């Protein structure tokens, strides 16, 4: 059953961000799989698997204890027809100036079998990632 | 005609939340609340923002202080973004782009919005308004000064 599946697969995707090593984080993906942070306000670029890879490598240097967790009575939307989870999603992790704690809604697409992740939109609360920005900036000097 | 046997929610889900974008885009607050549940709700997003969720009321009362202060406005998919159908929740998400013109200057958010609708797929049952949170406040700000 293809729900089923893309479901699983959208647990499995939330199981290797919490993995939390480079290899893991990007494992699962289909070879042209897309990483699109957003909104687009906060100006980063797209991914591919190697970009991300090499981001997160510095990344899960700096920070520990990464959690990725659905919002309270939050549940994953499936679009079967386009093989899309839709996710909102809470995080935290432990940074040198403290503590970072974000919400998200997240887009996954896999390839038509359901089991590939092949593009992730990642829209973050951009507020608190301008703090964050500020934090790390307040600590650089 | 009974006889006759089916082989289409999901299209009549696309319909209503395109029916959503045009009545907002009508721009009037009763064209803004129209086609909901008597108990909808608009829930901003993402919590940091601060917001409680808005009923019908609240909402058109919001809705008259938005369309006093701004011209020109348009909500439409983000560019290349399409509708995202889960039949079985009755859910439609969508990326969005806000455009309107203010005295404070141009107004210009995005939004990841999540509709839920009635069983039948004709009224809206929820709304999740996920924001850009810092262009909310920064044009929080920009309104201020001026």
């Amino acid at each position: 059953n293809l729900r089923e599946q893309l479901i699983v697969s959208a647990h499995r995707w939330l199981s290797t961000m919490n993995d939390f090593t480079p290899d893991a984080m990007v494992s699962h993906r289909t070879e042209e799989c897309v990483t699109r942070p957003a909104p687009r306000s906060l100006g980063f670029a797209p991914l591919n698997n190697g970009q991300l890879r090499t981001f997160f490598k510095t990344l899960t240097a700096q920070m520990k204890n990464f959690n990725l967790a659905l919002m309270p009575g939050a549940v994953p939307i499936v679009d079967e027809r386009l093989r899309k989870v839709v996710m909102h999603l809470a995080s935290y992790a432990e940074a040198a100036c403290g503590l970072y704690e974000n919400e998200y809604m997240v887009v996954l697409t896999f390839n038509e079998e359901g089991t590939l992740l092949r593009d992730v939109i990642e829209f973050a609360d951009s507020d608190y990632c301008v703090k964050f920005a500020e934090r790390q900036a307040a600590a650089a000097e």
